[PDB]
Formats: structure tokens, sequence, C-alpha cells
RNA sequence: CGCGGGGUGGAGCAGCCUGGUAGCUCGUCGGGCUCAUAACCCGAAGAUCGUCGGUUCAAAUCCGGCCCCCGCAAC
RNA sequence: CGCGGGGUGGAGCAGCCUGGUAGCUCGUCGGGCUCAUAACCCGAAGAUCGUCGGUUCAAAUCCGGCCCCCGCAAC
């Protein structure tokens, strides 16, 4: 099953390893306190074991970003206000044991859950992603992740009502 | 009770007046598509009667605003992003009929709850407001609004953890 | 769904309304005729009709979801 | 809770460790003495010990939550 950390933590991470170092460290160093100071949240893909064994993450964080970033003047005209509700996926990682399963996007369609639980509450358009990595950026957008042109030429978006409908 | 925007509206509008204009026009103009196009989350102050008769609202966006924005630097060391997660509150007001009453703080406490229920999920510190009137800028002040200086000078903030101690 | 219009060679228009059919003016190029040409005559290429779906023996055409562009009232 | 230090007249320090007590140097001002003064002698004011709580007959002092400030490693 999919979890959030609880408030007793009793994960095993040190045999962990995912792709790309830097998360890595993410993980190992500034994940603790964030969960803690409420800046993020973080989801697990774990495997219910008692080991804990890790193998998948992923962080959200709600953000803004400007307007002009959006593709289509059209999509412009509807949003009435110069800033625009987001939620950041700052992180995302599995473990190299099992990439290239798919279990990216099984993280990111439970991510889009979420996210669709919380447009309830505070009604954001959706999912902001700023990808360094190029494999990021294209795999996001075989997704259907639309790309953000503006002042960032980065990031990829994916909007409220795709997850409604993918959900029936 | 208190209860979000169903799909099939059925609300009586007219009759209801707040105090200030430009709110009024916000609620017969702006608030359909805003709630259907999922820009932001309103939620309804009723009578829970067949008339729906309308006494209170409240609008969540969520938003981002500059870290310099807040008052100490000891907060500013625990947040390691040039951004910082926040829910702005669009807009709150209460009909006329009920003013000093106090619904005012029991929906700024309901908007908590769902804040808190929401940071389960991506972990935001609070709740950001830019508060045109004075009035508002002080009574959020008399609950504990935090008062955020940077290159905003209106803004009054609440953070998650005084929302965690308010519900024991 | 704020009101309304619109989607097609490279550009700009008609083809609908009325299901079966790719048309017109520029532009490109080829050819013919001229001392010669952006001028005159002839010819060729490039759109599969914004995308997706439905009905139909068959769809640019009728119907629905979505996408995009333009103007205006509001921000 | 990344590591560590710190909170007190207007500024900078000690008072703890050891519960009962407001102290020192500047600064302000008043007075005395000088041709006179920031110089010498005397005196006064201003902090209720960051905030909140607990224990105690009693708390700056012990204990807990929180707030704020400084340095450094990281961003």
């Amino acid at each position: 099953t999919i979890e959030i950390l609880t408030d007793d933590a009793d994960y095993d991470l040190q045999r962990f390893d995912c792709g790309e170092e830097a998360l890595n460290l993410f993980l190992t160093t500034h994940l603790v306190r964030q969960h803690r100071n409420k800046i993020l949240r973080a989801y697990i893909l774990c495997r219910n074991t008692p080991e804990r064994q890790v193998l998948g993450y992923y962080t959200l964080c709600g953000s803004c970003f400007e307007r002009a970033a959006l593709p289509s003047k059209s999509k412009q005209k509807k949003i009435p206000y110069k800033n625009i509700p987001s939620v950041t996926l700052g992180r995302l990682a599995i473990d190299r044991s099992l990439q290239g399963q798919g279990w990216d996007a099984t993280l990111v369609a439970h991510a889009m859950n979420v996210v669709w639980s919380a447009s309830l509450a505070v009604g954001i358009h959706g999912l902001f992603v700023e990808a360094l990595n190029e494999k990021a950026h294209t795999f996001y957008k075989s997704l259907g992740f639309i790309p953000l042109v503006g002042e960032n030429e980065n990031a990829l978006f994916f909007p409220t009502k795709s997850i409604e409908l993918l959900f029936t």
C-alpha cells in the first residue's frame, strides 16, 4: 500500500537508493523536518513489510507561478488573477531496482488522486513541476503534462479537470 | 451546518447582502465559474433551510509569497526555499444581519480546520490573507494572525502548528 | 461556458444549411512564348478539413466532449 | 529541533549552578565645587528578568511548551 509518514517514522533509509544522488541526499538530509515543519507532504511507496522496504516516494508543496506561463491565452482569460494556484511536485523517485516498471506513473497517479481530494478544499488547478531532467520532462509529457512557457521554461503542468476525467 | 457548493447550486443570491459592495459583486459575478473552473473553493454558511438563506461565505485559493515576507529570520532558517507554500484566504464575508456576533471568526476556524485536513495532503504552513480593510487587519491580528512584512505590507499569516494546537 | 464569430495546401477566402464531390485569389516551382521579367498562356506540388468520439454503406459537411485563435464587456 | 551560545533600565555586562536579595560600566538628568566642562564628588529615574505554564509559603533563579537574536555547516 501507499502511505504517508506516520508520527513514529520507524523506516529503513540507508539501504534505499534511487537513481539520482541529489534525491538520495534530499531524502537522507532535508526531508525529516520539512515533513515535521509542514513545509511539504511526503508519500511513501513501501512493501508494508516489517523492515518497511523503501522503494518510492514523492513530495507535494503548494505553490504559485506567473500566470503568463500558461501556453494558451484562452486559458488565461479563464483565470482572473496574476498569480495561479498550483501544487508543486517537488520531488519524485523510485528505487533503481524497480525503474522501468511504471511505478513512477503509479505514484504520479496517486498524487493526482490526492490533489483531486484536495481540490475539494482549496480548488487549485493541478500539478506544477519544474523538471531539471530532460528524461523527466519527456516522461511527464508522455502522461500529458502541459509545458508551461513563461519566465520559467522547464515546468510542466497537469489540470484538475483531466484528473476528474481520469477517475470517471 | 457549513457546507461547500454542491454540483446543483440551487441557492438564493440576490436577497443576500454583506457589508462591502465589492464582495457582493464578487459573489454575484465571478464566483460561479471560479468554483466550476477549480480556481478556488467556496464554503457557505447557510441555515440548511429550503430557501438556503445565505448569511456567510469564504474563498480559499492556494498561493505563494516571497519568503522575505516573514517577520523573523529564525522562521526563515526553517524554510529552505525562496517561495513559501501558502493558502490565500481570498475573501471572507458574513451578512450584515449577523455582523458583530463572531461568525466571522467561526468561518475562519472552519477554514483553519479544512486547511489542517489539507496539511495532511500538501503540508503547507497556514493561511495567507491580503487584507485591504484596516478593520480586517486588526480583526485578524486579534485572532493572532502574524503580520507579513516584505514586498507586501498588508498580509497576515496563520501557521499550521497553531491550528494543530487549537484542535488539541 | 461572460457575450459572440471562427479552424482547411505556405497565407487569405468559399465548399455547410443540402451528407457522397478539394474549389477561388495570392505565394512556390516547372514548362511555352519574348531581348527579358514580378508581365501573358499552360501545368505541378502541398490542406485529408483543430483533436477525440457517436450516428451513417460513406462524413470537411449532422450531433457531443475537449483544444486553439479573434473582437468586445469585466479583471 | 541541523550544531551551538544567548534574552534583564536607553546600550553592554554579572546575579544561576546555590531558590527569598536588582548589582557593575557607559548613557540621561538633578545637585555640589570650579572662569568652566564631556573632567572630580554626591544623588535620582528607567529593567520586574523574552512569553506562557507547572512545582514552591515565595521564583530572574529549577522544570516544560512556545517566541526572538547571534555564529557556523547545508540551501
